[PDB]
């Protein structure tokens, strides 16, 4: 039984490629949650308590992500390295754009996955291609969910009594198309 | 004892232009019913959650008709002749325009059941007329619901923030006058 | 952030051919309704009433996977093209050869998913072959259930009497091998 | 206010043919039960249980639609006329034939029905109209029903293996398509 570089018993050796691929994705995941944190802030400065809330939970949402994906590194035998991490966007001069950001956000997420996804086929490293379908799954649900909420926002069209009462939906949990 | 056009022992002849009447008519309810379907994905375009999941619920509602249709063909041992369906309507301007196709909709559902019901009578078949009576009852409730649900629409003159005070009405299930 | 063709914001830009392939595979499911209807209708005509249930249960099953698709599309940014659908087969001269139609429309359901999705795989397309996956495991799981209800009907070898034990098993909800 | 002929106060006179009508239905509906009866006796000889069982309750509801009726007549303030019952048919040659009679006089019944119905529309009777809409509502029911019950029967053909499932359908209550 061979030793993979973290030490632990080593089932199959990842390629140097697709594991500094990995290890750099858990910071797409990281700073995703530190710019949802952001976000979070600075709607609550605008007392927009239904956005603040919604965001300080995908914050949490994707910290989780990252340490899920850590998780899969320990359990490939391979070495972690945990990266400096840029501070986030923190202005924006609406929501709407705010929300925009948060949309692309989402999205670079996902092209991220899959641009780990392609090197794990090109290296037929099925482990990954597998540990990461459900994630990309869940992707396509977010980005669902922040389109709907942007396009939501959108056509409020900068109204101050429609983003209230979107808001409002927000704090409640209604955060889908459902 | 007499076998029908579908097999089944016969309890009494139809005119053949009844059951050609009534064919058609199921092809209005599935044609409906698609409508409905295409509602809903305008509506869920546009972040509409509410009004998706109304006309959601009003397609699989109209098939069920067209099913209920199918059934009592099948209890007069009569053939059923399933027959190809357009495509339905799938672009509009505006909310208020699609909700006015769909109260055109529900209203030309019932002038057909009035006119399969008129043949009925010229022909004296009170099967028919007993079986139709209750969906002509429930299409009065229909008509109403939509002319509430159109009338309303009209009420916020495009702005967008009353349309989205009345598209949470919608998902609450607050889609009748009550 | 680039708007997709049905007006949302887009997270990823889609393949017209992949698009035309959904949209010709969301008529396929709803085609594969209308013949569960139609087959359902079959059996009611001859008594046949757990057969008549279980495929008044396929045909519902199918329009939901047909929405489950054109939500995927919503979600993708995508346009929805719901299709004229043609009028389903309506007539067998055996239960055995419904069933057979039946095997062949759930094997030619499978066979449009694996179409779509060597497309998306050659597009690189790695949201719809995740989305694809769980609907394939299904597909697997319905062949091998019509396979055995196939396979049961022409055990029976045309007595009717084995053919009315299999449809009270039928009605009893006892549709697989379990 | 007039006193009608049964002694009671009249809210409406009505015609005597059409109460003759009635009054020749509620025979008609003794004269099913009392068929129902001997054919439940036909089945019990046979020890086909099942059918003995499901013709037992046949026969009392056909008892409770006549007494239903006399209840209409006094409601009507109109006179009841109890009439000499003929004997039912009480011999046939196999289940399938006992079965074909049954069907025929279930449409028979509705027949009457019928015939009253249009006797009461020429009079511009709408109260009898509307008590006998329900009553042709069940009617269609019950000829789907004993269609049901004849056709799976006459699928059997001659069998004395399936006949038994039948019965065996029938004493657990499964007497119609579902
Ligand atoms: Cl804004
Ligand atoms: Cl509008
Ligand atoms: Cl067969
Ligand atoms: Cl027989
Ligand atoms: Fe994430
Ligand atoms: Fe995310
Ligand atoms: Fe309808
Ligand atoms: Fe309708
Ligand atoms: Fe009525
Ligand atoms: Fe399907
Ligand atoms: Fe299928
Ligand atoms: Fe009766
Ligand atoms: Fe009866």
């Amino acid at each position: 039984v061979a030793q993979g570089p973290n030490g632990r018993a080593l089932a199959e050796s990842m390629n140097p490629d697709l594991l500094s691929a990995i290890q750099q994705h858990i910071s797409i995941e990281r700073y995703a949650s530190v710019t949802y944190l952001a976000m979070s802030i600075w709607c609550a400065e605008r007392e927009l308590a239904g956005f603040y809330q919604f965001f300080d939970g995908e914050a949490k949402a994707e910290q989780s992500h990252a340490v899920h994906f850590t998780q899969y590194l320990i359990a490939r035998s391979q070495s972690n390295d945990l990266q400096t991490l840029d501070a986030p966007r923190q202005n924006w001069d609406s929501l709407a754009s705010l929300m925009a950001t948060a949309f692309q956000m989402e999205a670079d997420t996902t092209s991220s996955i899959q641009s780990v996804y392609a090197l794990a086929e090109r290296n037929s490293d099925t482990r990954t291609t597998v540990f990461l379908d459900p994630l990309i799954e869940a992707q396509i649900q977010s980005e669902d969910q922040f389109a709907y909420l942007l396009g939501r926002v959108k056509f409020a069209n900068g109204d101050p009594t429609a983003l209230l009462v979107i808001d409002n939906e927000l704090r409640a949990g209604q955060t889908q198309r459902g």
